[PDB]
């Protein structure tokens, strides 16, 4: 599941990414830090 900036991951976000918001349900939406 993509996320405005990156991708969604259940649990949280890869150290690289930034939590943009919630993903489908219990999942977390992650985007890239460039501006997050």
């Amino acid at each position: 599941l993509f996320c405005k900036g990156g991708s969604c991951h259940f649990g949280g976000c890869p150290s690289h990414l930034i939590k943009v918001g919630s993903c489908f349900g219990f999942r977390s939406c992650c985007a890239w830090p460039w501006n997050a």
